[PDB]
């Protein structure tokens, strides 16, 4: 094998038809699995196959077979080999037990089959500012690091079908939909330009969870500030309490909801909701206090329901259908 | 010893029989220990010992005693040695200290056993919406990387009986059951068919403990706001705090039950138990308010137990009943 | 090609031109990304690519070209190559996959052209004392470790030019401005003088989320405490455990801004307004004491508002609005 | 040196004496310091110094001065050395700055000295069932990897002098005391026996600071419960809000001692202490209901303190010490 | 340079000298910045640059011009070097980007200079018992691992000024003072005597931060619970709440300076402090069911302010004083 190829009768630090035209090579994909996310800063983790092909009729040998040979790694640094790099990348690695995951393949007439297993963080930017409600879209970028479109011309072997998927891929936090690839060309403007190839794909949430969650015991809270207006303005050891505990309580549950966020620090569509409810609860509790004062200067300028709790009772929570309709007609 | 085997004399980037059938290479395994688990991440990790069989007379050497010698680690980067690989894993890696935990003995026929010790962390997809009475179950699997069934047969040595587990395995918050293993078939679409190797076993929780730290402190409660059933109704300011403070008191035990789960989001089956004792919770406080305005609207118009206390007292316990029947129907 | 350059025939563990003048060496850097940052260890993380020109005559071929060719890595390590580093730098490294991302041009003349992709740690020293109303500045320092001004001349090779930065760059706490570089000569006590490249950079926060985080709530519940002054001082059981609620409330406001701060231990600008709005709090507690004190004493002595309350109602606000004067004036 | 030892020779793939018996190795170890330790992922860090000893007339050289010569990690590679690993270990690596902490020394006779500096991270089985009251014992194992009993005898150089530890070793959360070594014998299913040496020792935690920390303020809230039977019955608005208040104060408190754990899902001897003074808060509320009921029909049957107040009185304590007694009867 | 020096006419495994007596080598050291700390761990991160100076005539070159050269790294391992390393350290490593950050100048007598650059993990034994008021000091310790006084000359170059400090060094958490150098002869039982070196200095914190977040607010729930003697003991509704709420916000308070601290278990200064306010705010509740309880018997009995209280009054400052006196009398 060593010896079947003329190893050292040729020189490997040259691009096979170092001179004419492009060389062509051909990418294939498949993707094992989605590792991780991180939203504080912005990013994927993936694990996946690379594929690729070529022909160079310095590998060819005599033999009758008509079928390919194999080979592992050790030959990968005695041969030319192409240069393909992760474009916009944080780390990366090829796994090495209990050897290093690369395989060759060789025909009679030198063409070439080359593949690695590895994983990658890649970066994604996002914005939360519709949160919960968002959806992001994120992509995975192949370029050739040293060789212009000049020497090398980078292609899907397939087109359309030179990426597969596997089918227990999942997260724990999002749901995975639209694979699909495509490619451009792109522009360096101190070494010139290249060809790239994309991935992408699309996630979402399980939005009921963080109905559940946020918006239900708010708006429960906001509707136990409304018994307030049916109880005896007489009785201020019984409606002075109240609405100061429901502020206390509205308050741990807003405190509860910021001390697990993924800290991002700018206002998000939930925060909205839960700033306006806070609200209501205070007005609640400056409307007692009218009821009160107005109630003890006339006692004093004296010596049934008072008209502000019969109006509270329908005003409040009109105001608060008519918050409920402008925001989801604004976050859908 | 190199001089022993003739090292020069052959080939190794060939595969012993390069040619006619496959090469059969047989495994045993034994496990050292578990490490840890993530279940927001979803794996786990595993330390073992990785054993192989093979035979190649490339290796024979001419001795009398019947018996086999040894070798380590420098001898496998002269020599040609399987290459499997772990499917579906995240990382691993060989120790090295002091030296490569690396292993190689040989008799005078070519047979040869070599052994490895190799950490392995491995992707297991889990399902938590029984939590915390779900049941998982994982699995490690073992693979050729470069050569298919029509060049490597992979086999368990010994059947049923090649697989051993140590005696001190542990860990601080699962219980593991039903060891065994299994093979299978599996194809590339681009490269071709390849034999597998499985370990699979199962994963259970301690049940009492989520049940004292969750289920109990909700059903305390719940009980604690019927207390005010059989209250004097004309004791509005004992009335009216109770409800409100009962209401602060199961917002903070949810969110503290909130800011320690793996944060996995999708609704599970605790959730439900707590937001019905929270809807439970809120009706309580509903009750009086109706109870308080019919008997200041009376006393308006006129100027003993009353009967939705007396219905309340035998309808609110039933119905929690009927709900924990239905709950505990449900997930058994 | 490695034939066309005489490696053999010359020495390169010694400078191009060891003897007379210092070589000029000429830098240019693309940034990609800032990748995260710490508050807590004053520091950031940033990816480029790097680009270096220089001149050897020992490298020049015989070909009629007029046009550059193209080596990668392993020509690094045969031939003299510069050796620059990142001053002030926790730690870095070089990205290898698939490939060492290594590029090398070499023109008929010997002109050399070299480039890396690398990702870098680095310091930066920060002051948190206006927080949230602080501004940061960094920067990346470049410098030859081992040759000094009198061996090897450092310079930017399009002087303001030499500087680009990509379309699509980003932080989810911070908003980044003002890039642009400089240069310097520093001097070592043991070793002599050297040339260095800076680039620098601008840091921002989003004010408005602090605001509604921290200021807001904090101004609400000092605006609560003064309800208390229009309650009818007779109405003991109502006016007492409304202070006491409201100092808890306050207390739970600032445990929970601070279980979130990056938790650096000197008192910033928020600290202030926290506390003396717990300060005001408390006073509204002192006060009421001090009414039912007198009045009780005075029921004692002789068997319409009070005028401490009137003249709360008007003196609290004021101070109040006094100090947000000051404070705004101050940290503007 | 590299002559005066005949290394081009003699074969090192070989063990001195390979043939007859086993080789006699000897073993020495110095502890440097415990570094941490992890009570969920149940494991420990050390670094220490390794020494071991040997006889091999392959290196013996002709010098008349009866002493010792010095080589450093190079010559490691040239010759035979010893294989020795760390048993159940997660984790380890040997210290190369500013270069490898390795020393070699050889006598004239070819007696050699070989020693390293390492770190070690090594499981260690934990049980929790009467924290905060548990001892834990731990230990590290050193096993050869490749030869068995049959060719190398491993033993500690001078018994039980073959351990010494620095003196300025502690842990912030823990004590230590008691180390001691001993040996045994080992037997693996495929492979074969083995010697193994062990290093022990003991921990156990600081009482005193657990004790303020978790049960003093739940004794001092079950005594707070007390005062409630010395207050008038008649007294409902003053009697109603002191126990739920005071079971909100007893359920912060246990939660704020559940976001501290080490997070091991099992029950713990703690627990329990503090889930009966949450059942005997929660008996002081039902009991005052249970004597405003009676008060009340007793009213409207007609139109001194109450029997249940003054047996409470009694009761109550009683019970408590009777549970204290039990449970410190149960964990000393 | 590689001629120049006849590298192959020696043998560098032989320290300079071997034989006769011991090498001078000298050590010359300038640190760059403080990098982290951490309490829990008990250690510190630095970085710096190291310098070495010795003699070695196998080095000299025929040259006139009296005036140093420059290498870098690849000859070191030609090359014989000494090795030195760090003492009680738990990691480090070198830089090497782009390259190795290594220098090396010969002079024509064969002189040399050797520079390195390195970050290094250390650790520090701690002793928190007088948080916040502690102070700690902490070391570098530089030791020859595998020469002893008897082959190798440990010193500084130019004695008190060998150390050289960056001017822009800061820690977010501390204040650094007391920089300063010396040396030591220390003992290995199996290996020998050594010098060693050492770089001393000291740390301290900002106790006017503490000060405000911890001591302050538990002074004013101190001083908020006497307020409860000069209210009316009639009002039974209006002082039986108060103390109990205020229970529970000192509660919350200590609950929350629990959550933040590095988690070292044992008992320091600040704990005694917050455990002796719970204790005051206790009694003031004990007080008034004491009053009560005997007020109600009076009215028993026979069917103004009480004695209790006006001496209350009196006794709970001045013991609150007295306190405060002996607490910062011990820990100043
Ligand atoms: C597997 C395959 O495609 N084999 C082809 C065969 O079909 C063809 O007949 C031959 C030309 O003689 O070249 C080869
Ligand atoms: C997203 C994608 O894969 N799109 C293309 C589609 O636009 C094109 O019309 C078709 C045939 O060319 O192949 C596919
Ligand atoms: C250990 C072992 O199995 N040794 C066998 C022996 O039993 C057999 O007699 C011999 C053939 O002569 O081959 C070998
Ligand atoms: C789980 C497992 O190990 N199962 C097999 C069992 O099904 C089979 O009948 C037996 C003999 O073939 O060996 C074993
Ligand atoms: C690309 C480039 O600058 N090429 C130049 C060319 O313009 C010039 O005519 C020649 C001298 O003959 O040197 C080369
Ligand atoms: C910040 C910066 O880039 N400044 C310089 C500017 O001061 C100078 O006047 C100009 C031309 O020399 O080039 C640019
Ligand atoms: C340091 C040491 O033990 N040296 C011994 C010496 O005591 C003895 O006399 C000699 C035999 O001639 O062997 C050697
Ligand atoms: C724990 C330990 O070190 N024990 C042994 C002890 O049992 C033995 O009797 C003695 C002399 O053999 O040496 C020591
Ligand atoms: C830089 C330096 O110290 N150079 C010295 C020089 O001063 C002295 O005259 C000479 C002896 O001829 O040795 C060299
Ligand atoms: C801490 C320190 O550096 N101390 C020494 C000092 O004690 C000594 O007297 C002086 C001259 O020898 O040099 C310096
Ligand atoms: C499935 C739960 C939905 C809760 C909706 C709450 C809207 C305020
Ligand atoms: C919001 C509570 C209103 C209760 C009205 C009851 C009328 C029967
Ligand atoms: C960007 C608009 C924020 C509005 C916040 C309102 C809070 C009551
Ligand atoms: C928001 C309710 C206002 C009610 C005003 C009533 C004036 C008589
Ligand atoms: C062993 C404790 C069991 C608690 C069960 C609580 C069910 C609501
Ligand atoms: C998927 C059903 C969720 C029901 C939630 C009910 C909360 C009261
Ligand atoms: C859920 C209790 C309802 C009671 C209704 C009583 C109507 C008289
Ligand atoms: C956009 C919200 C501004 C809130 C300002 C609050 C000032 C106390
Ligand atoms: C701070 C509340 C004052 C209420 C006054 C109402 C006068 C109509
Ligand atoms: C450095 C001045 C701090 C002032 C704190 C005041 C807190 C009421
Ligand atoms: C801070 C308000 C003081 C009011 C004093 C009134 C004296 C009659
Ligand atoms: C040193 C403090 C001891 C506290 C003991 C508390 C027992 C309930
Ligand atoms: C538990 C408090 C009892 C108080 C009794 C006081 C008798 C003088
Ligand atoms: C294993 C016995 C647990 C008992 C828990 C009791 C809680 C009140
Ligand atoms: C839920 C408390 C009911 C108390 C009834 C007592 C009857 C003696
Ligand atoms: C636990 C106290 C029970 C008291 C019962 C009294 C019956 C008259
Ligand atoms: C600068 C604030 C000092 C606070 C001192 C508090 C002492 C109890
Ligand atoms: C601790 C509050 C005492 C108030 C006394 C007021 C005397 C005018
Ligand atoms: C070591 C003495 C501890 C004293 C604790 C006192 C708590 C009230
Ligand atoms: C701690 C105050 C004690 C007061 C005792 C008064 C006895 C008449
Ligand atoms: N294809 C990437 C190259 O352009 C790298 C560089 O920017 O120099
Ligand atoms: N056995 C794994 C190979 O099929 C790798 C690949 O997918 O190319
Ligand atoms: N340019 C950096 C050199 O001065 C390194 C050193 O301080 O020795
Ligand atoms: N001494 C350890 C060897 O037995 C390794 C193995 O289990 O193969
Ligand atoms: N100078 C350190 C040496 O003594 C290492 C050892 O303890 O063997
Ligand atoms: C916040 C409500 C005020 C009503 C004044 C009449
Ligand atoms: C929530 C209970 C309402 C009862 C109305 C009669
Ligand atoms: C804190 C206010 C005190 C007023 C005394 C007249
Ligand atoms: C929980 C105490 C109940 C007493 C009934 C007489
Ligand atoms: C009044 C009786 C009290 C008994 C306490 C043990
Ligand atoms: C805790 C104070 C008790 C006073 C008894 C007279
Ligand atoms: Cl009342």
């Amino acid at each position: 094998s060593e010896q079947l190829l003329r190893i050292d009768d040729h020189d490997f630090s040259m691009r096979p038809g170092f001179g004419g035209p492009a060389i062509p090579v051909g990418v294939d994909v498949q993707v094992e699995s989605l590792d991780s996310i991180s939203e504080v800063d912005m990013d994927f983790t993936m694990t996946l196959y690379l594929r690729h092909y070529w022909k160079d009729e310095r590998l060819s040998f005599p033999s009758t077979n008509n079928l390919s040979m194999t080979f592992d790694g050790r030959l990968v640094k005695k041969i030319w080999v192409p240069d393909m790099f992760f474009v916009h990348s944080k780390r990366s690695f090829i796994h090495d037990t209990t050897t290093d995951n690369v395989m060759l393949r060789v025909q009679p007439d030198g063409k070439v089959l080359y593949s690695l297993r590895v994983t990658v963080t890649a970066m994604c930017n996002m914005d939360f500012s519709r949160f919960p409600l968002d959806t992001q879209t994120c992509s995975l970028e192949i370029e050739s690091y040293a060789y212009t479109e000049d020497d090398l011309m980078l292609y899907w072997k397939k087109g359309n079908d030179s990426l597969k998927t596997d089918e227990r891929i999942s997260l724990s936090q999002f749901l995975i939909q639209e694979f699909h690839t495509t490619t451009k060309l792109a522009f360096y403007s101190s070494t010139g330009w290249y060809n790239r190839l994309y991935i992408n794909f699309t996630l979402r949430r399980h939005i009921f969870f963080f109905l559940l969650q946020t918006y239900f015991p708010a708006t429960l809270m906001v509707m136990l500030s409304w018994v307030s207006f049916w109880i005896d303005r007489r009785a201020v050891p019984a409606r002075v309490p109240l609405g100061i505990t429901t502020v206390l309580t509205m308050s741990t549950i807003i405190t509860g909801v910021n001390a697990s966020m993924p800290r991002v620090s700018y206002i998000k569509a939930v925060d909205i909701y839960l700033w306006v409810s806070f609200v209501f609860v205070f007005l609640s509790v400056l409307e007692y206090a009218a009821v009160n004062y107005l109630t003890t200067v006339q006692e004093r300028k004296e010596q049934d329901t008072h008209a502000i709790d019969k109006y509270s009772r329908i005003i409040f929570p009109a105001a608060y259908i008519l918050f409920n309709l402008i925001y989801w007609s604004i976050f859908s």
